[PDB]
Formats: C-alpha cells, structure tokens, sequence
C-alpha cells in the first residue's frame, strides 16, 4: 500500500507495508503500526504509539501527544497502547501516559468522535462510542460497550461500567454504573440503559435480573451498603450482577446519585 | 486567482477561476466550487462537495467527511450542498448525507464558528449563526435566523424554528420553537427572542401577534392541542403566527417543555 | 536553532534565531516571535501576533485569527499580545482584538489545553488555566491563577478574579468572584476555593480574612450593598479584601448568584 510523498515519517517508526499514510501527516521515531491500518492527512502519531491492526486516522487526528498534566516530566518514554479495528474522527486528540509502565490504553473496536478527548493515562476496553466534542479527564477508566454522548466531561478517576449510556452535555463526576444511564449537570443515574441491553441481545431474564439488581440498590428505601448485602445474601447470582456489586465495592470516587 | 503550489487539488474538481485555495489544503473528486468563494490552509473538501459563490473556509475546515454513523455504507456517493456567502470557521466539520437523494443542505449567509459540528443529513436554511464549539446531530433541521450559542448539542431529529435562540451550553433534545429562546440542562423555552425579531426589524403589531400566540399556547392554562385550536378559530391570522401553528403540528419529536 | 524546510513564513516575520518551527506552519506578516519559542507543525500565526520568550505552540494551534465578530471590518491591522512562558495544546484557538488600541492580551504562565478558545479582546493575566474544549467569548477578563475547567463557556463582558475555580461544563452569564468556586447551569457561587488558596499558599489568617469577607458578603442574611458598606467600616482590611470589595463594586454585569 501507499505513503504519501510529503508525508514525514521517522525511520525507525516500524510500519507494517499495508499501511497508509496521507499527505502531510507526520509519524515520530519509537512507533508501530500494524497490518491494514490506515492514516489520512494531517494525522500525527507521537512517540511511544503502539497502534495494532486495521484502524483508521481520519484527517488531523492527534495520537500520543504529552498529557496535560503540569507536573509530568517530558523527558520520560510513556506510551500510548492502540488495539485492532479503531476509528479516530477528524481532530480526535488521544494523549500519551504519564510512567513508563502508566500508558493510555485503548482496545478494539472504539469509535472516537470528531473532536473527541481521551486524557493521560484512561483504560478503555472494547466497542466504547465516544461522540463529539466529548472528554475524557486523565485515569478515566471505560468498560466495554460505554456510550458516551457529545459534549460530555467525565472527572478524572471516574469508572464507567460496561453498557452504560451517558447523555448529551452530562458533567460526570463520580462512576457511571454498569447496565445504566447518567443525564444532567449535577448528573444523576436516571434508569437502565435498556436500548444497549436489548441491542446487545441480553436475554429476558438477565435483563430482569439486572433491573432486580437495581431495584433493591436504587427503589427499596435502603442504603446502598445494606443493598449490595442483601443482593449477596440472595443466592446464586448471575455473572453480570456479580458485576454491578464489584463495581460499587470497589469504587474509588463513589457511584453517581440516583434521580 | 491563486491556488497555492502545495494544495492537493483532484484534476475532475470544478473550481472557479476566481478560487483561492491555501497552503496543503485537499480537494477530491467530484466536486465543484462556484464563483469567488476563498479556501485557506489545511481544509478538506471532499468527494460530493457542492459549493455556491463567495464562501470562506478557514484553516482547518473539513467539509463533506464520512458520516459519524456506524451503520452507514462508505462506498456510497452522498453529497454535501453548500450555498452562497457562508464562513466556516477554524476546524469547523461539516459531514456529508447518508443516501444519494439525501444530502447535507446549507443555504446561504450561514456563519460556522470555530470548531463548530454539522452531523449527516442536517438541513440549513439562510442567515443561521453556528457558534463555537456547538454540536448538531445528524438530521437537524434550522430554518433561516437561528442562533446556536456556544457548545450546545442539538439532538437528532429536532427543528429549529426561524429567528430562534439557543444559549450556551443548552441541551436540545426537543424541537425549538420559532421566535423563541431555550435555555438551560435540561433545557426549557424561556420566553420569545426578542433581541432577534427587533433586529429582524419585524413591526411591533408583528412582535405583538407573535407574543398572543404564544400567550395563549403558554400562558393560558390550556393544552398545547387546545391552545392550537383557539387561535385558528380566531380569524385572519398574521403568516408569523400561521407558521408557529404549522411547527407545532408537525413536529416529530414534540416541542421544548416551556420554563 | 532550527526552521522546517516545509514552514511557510513571510519574510517580514521578527523571530529570534533560537525560535523553532516545525513541518507546515503558517507564520504571517506583522509577526514578532522572541527568544526560546518553539512552534510545531500545522500552526498558524496570523498579522499582528507579538509573541514573548519561551512559549510552546503546540501542533494545530491557531494564533491571531479574525474576530468571530459580524460587524468587524477585516481591513483592520489589530493586534494579540502574549507573553511568556504560554503554553497553546492542539487546535487551541486564539482571536485577535477588534480595534488598533485594543488588542487581545496574554499575559505569562498561563496553559490554554486542546480544542480551548480565547475570543477577541480578551485580557488574560498570568498562571491561568484554560482546560480542554472551554471558550471564552469575546471581552472576556481573567486575572491571575483562575482556573476554568473542561468545556466551560464564558459569557461575553464577565470579569473572572484572582484564584478562582470554575467547574466542569459551567455556564459563567456574570462575574467569577476572586477565591471562589463556580458552577452549574445555571451557575452559582458554590464556596470558596480554598484549593486553589492553598496551593497558592496563602496564610491561615488571609484564608480566614477572605472567608470571613464572603460570611459577611453571603452569609449574613444582608443584601450586597449593604455588605460591601459594613466590611468597609469594621477597619483596615487586607490587600485581598480590599480587592473582593473592588471587585465587587466595579462590576458590569454584576457577579454570580450564590448557591
Ligand atoms: C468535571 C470534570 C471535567 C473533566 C475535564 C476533562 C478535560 C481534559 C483534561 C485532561 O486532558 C487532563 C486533566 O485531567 S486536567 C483535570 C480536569 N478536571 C477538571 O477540570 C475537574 C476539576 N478539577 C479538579 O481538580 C477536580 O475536579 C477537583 C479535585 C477540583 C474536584 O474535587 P473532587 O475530586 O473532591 O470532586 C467533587
Ligand atoms: C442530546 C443530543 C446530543 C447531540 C450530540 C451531537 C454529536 C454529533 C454526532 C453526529 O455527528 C452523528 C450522530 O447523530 S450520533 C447521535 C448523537 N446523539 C446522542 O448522543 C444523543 C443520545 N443518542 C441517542 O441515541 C438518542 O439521543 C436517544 C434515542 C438515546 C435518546 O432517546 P429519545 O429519542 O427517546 O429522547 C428522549
Ligand atoms: C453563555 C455565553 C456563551 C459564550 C460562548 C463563547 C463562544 C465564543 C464566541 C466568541 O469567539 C465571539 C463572541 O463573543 S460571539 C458571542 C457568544 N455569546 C453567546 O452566544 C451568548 C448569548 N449571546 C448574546 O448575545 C448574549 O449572551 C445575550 C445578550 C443574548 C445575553 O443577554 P444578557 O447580556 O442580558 O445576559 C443575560
């Protein structure tokens, strides 16, 4: 496949020979890109990038860059850690980690927005939607199948769970729980995301099991420390909530409060 | 006119002699661009864009990229319609439509500020003001005079009626009502936009028939359906206030919850 | 130190023989660039740009552009005046002022993040913190040490005060009061940012002189006339509260509701 002539790219830079690179794109030294990943103009891929298969660069997009962080030290050999089947909108920014063994990692399948914002040092898992305009602080960790709507700002720490939904401008601040939806400025947990349980095809009963789940944390009139008791105390649960009582467990910033 | 020596212009774009285009900005296929209309560095125009006369694209601008919409087929040839005299300013993103007879429409005398979005399938009538950083979904509809503030999202589907407000940073998930201004997260129509039909120069006996249909769908302690009812068995109504029945009987999502 | 083969930049430019200037920068005429500025690829640096020691330009970032500003004439030599030690992240977006005598002003130390946005006439003191996607509008006055969080609008003619905190996603219509924190839409006066007054170091006796300037000013069960008049008669104040009165008093739009 083809390099664009004009297109700057460090010799060391280890590019698979499908790769494409458009015009005026620049890629540093300390780089791979593996096989059928494809870079239009513009697009700029730092030092430290790590970037696995057939994702796509649209025009503009900034990979690796130095964190936005006062005290990290430019110096330092930090990486930016890129799985298989990504899409990068026009001017998406994704930033560079902040130690050597700290890096910015992305899964696969990801779709980032034009626009969209990935701070130092986020986890991101697989087939998360990050819309326009969105961002995301540094340490933001996403699950899997997350949807995060257009100008949205998640607070920097914050854990947002497997097929959760954030609506359009939300001011996240605290965990974006599993299986639900976060909405406003102060943000609340408004419901279950049922459109992305039904879309993934969660069957009848796990989904009535996860909105049991939900039902004795957020609508039986106890706190949630006695909720996530009582839930255990039940019996045999599924594996997705097992998940939901982990994930309040382990909490560093807390869960969102409920609408 | 000048077309710089680094532009990247496809041999089948029709370009106007009169054309400008700047420093390693890209221009594909299947494109033409009319009379007087000045292209500055790093934009993108690309395949299915149509240009009218005297536009400006500042450093940037990409007009015409792939739908961010996950179900659409890349291979498809959709268009971007662009007007007379309108500015798209730095970073401003404009994405073409999602089937052959469904273009991406933009009248004239538009302004696009800074880092402004216009997602697939929007359609944009005359004199409509796109401030800095605000987002459309894809299949907005504005009419002519409407103002967007700063970092509003429009959600999919809504219609903004003519001569309208948006504040900044409001979240739009319902439609915006002609001659009105909506604020706030979640948003609500605050009252009549004012500012706008004086500088329209709309006469007060207009300003006042628009005010009494809003009197009566808002401030009278009747229904919506009801209220649409009452001022058509009221007589000889003005074209303004024909127009607002008209928007709220056709509108698919409803209308903007009132303050 | 060294220039891109690939810069373009008019032979009028002033800069310092250490300035740097990375692939496909755009540097115009009326342009002064002094000593240790680096400038990386894809950024443009417009007429009028005077530019201090040290500052970091970082790729995309686009220094000087025209007035997002309808009724300004584009034949007008204005001007952006910034110091050192800045640092512009990526597509960071910087207008010019709107007349000869009045230019937009930056002053040292301050941090404008990616996709971030100063519009014309702004003055900006020094150490301030622009964080990801926020705009300021035009006429838009910060003082020293403010920081404004991640896509923040502020309102044209708003002054922001020394230390101050604005939250993720405000919407700032009045003035930011000095030491303190605002958030919201819509916004209001949450507390003081004793953040903020730490880090800056601030005694425990000037904290508690600040705080109880706002008791009296917020928490008194008083108007703020009536206030600003008892905290000037109890006797010879500090710097800091001499300036909260200030402040206050001086106000065009007036200063932010309480929570
Ligand atoms: C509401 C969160 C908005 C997220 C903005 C994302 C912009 C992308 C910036 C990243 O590329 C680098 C950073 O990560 S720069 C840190 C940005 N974060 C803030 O601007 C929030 C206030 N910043 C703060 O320092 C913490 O938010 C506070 C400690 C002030 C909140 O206090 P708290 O943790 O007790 O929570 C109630
Ligand atoms: C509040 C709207 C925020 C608008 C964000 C504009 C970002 C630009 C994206 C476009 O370039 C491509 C799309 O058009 S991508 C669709 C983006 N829209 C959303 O993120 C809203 C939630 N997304 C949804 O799927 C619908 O908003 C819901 C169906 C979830 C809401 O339910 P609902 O229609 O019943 O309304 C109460
Ligand atoms: C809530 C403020 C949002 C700030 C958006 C910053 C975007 C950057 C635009 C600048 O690069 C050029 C301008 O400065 S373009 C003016 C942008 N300002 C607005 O969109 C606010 C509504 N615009 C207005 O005209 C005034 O906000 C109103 C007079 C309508 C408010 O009325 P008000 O002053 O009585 O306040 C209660």
């Amino acid at each position: 496949m083809k390099i664009h002539p004009t297109a700057i790219i460090d010799p060391k830079a280890e590019l698979h020979e499908s790769v494409e690179v458009g015009p005026y794109s620049i890629i540093e030294g300390n780089v791979s890109i593996q096989e059928g990943t494809i870079i239009e103009g513009h697009v700029k891929i730092c030092a430290g990038s790590e970037i696995g298969k057939f994702n796509r660069f649209h025009q503009g997009a900034v990979i690796g860059v130095m964190p936005q962080d006062l005290g990290f030290n430019q110096q330092l050999l930090t990486k930016t850690v890129i799985g298989d089947h990504n899409i990068f909108r026009e001017y998406s920014n994704i930033h560079k980690g902040t130690k050597e063994d700290s890096p910015t990692v992305i899964g696969n399948k990801n779709y980032f927005m034009g626009n969209s914002h990935v701070g130092h040092d986020c986890i991101l898992g697989n087939n998360n939607i990050l819309t326009h305009g969105a961002v995301l602080a540094g340490h933001v960790t996403l699950g899997n199948f997350a949807f995060i709507s257009g100008l949205v700002a998640v607070h920097q720490f914050c854990f947002v769970g497997d097929y959760s939904m954030v609506a359009g401008l939300a001011k996240v601040v605290q965990d974006v729980p599993p299986y639900s939806t976060v909405d406003g400025n102060p943000s609340t947990v408004v419901g279950l995301n049922s459109v992305g349980m039904k879309r993934a095809g969660f069957s009848p009963e796990v989904r009535n099991a996860i909105k049991h789940a939900y039902k004795v944390i957020y609508h039986s009139g106890i706190s949630t420390r006695k909720a996530l008791d009582e839930l255990e105390a039940s019996g045999n649960l599924i594996e997705q909530v097992k998940y939901i009582i982990k994930f309040f467990r382990d909490s560093d910033r807390g869960v969102t409060n409920h609408r």
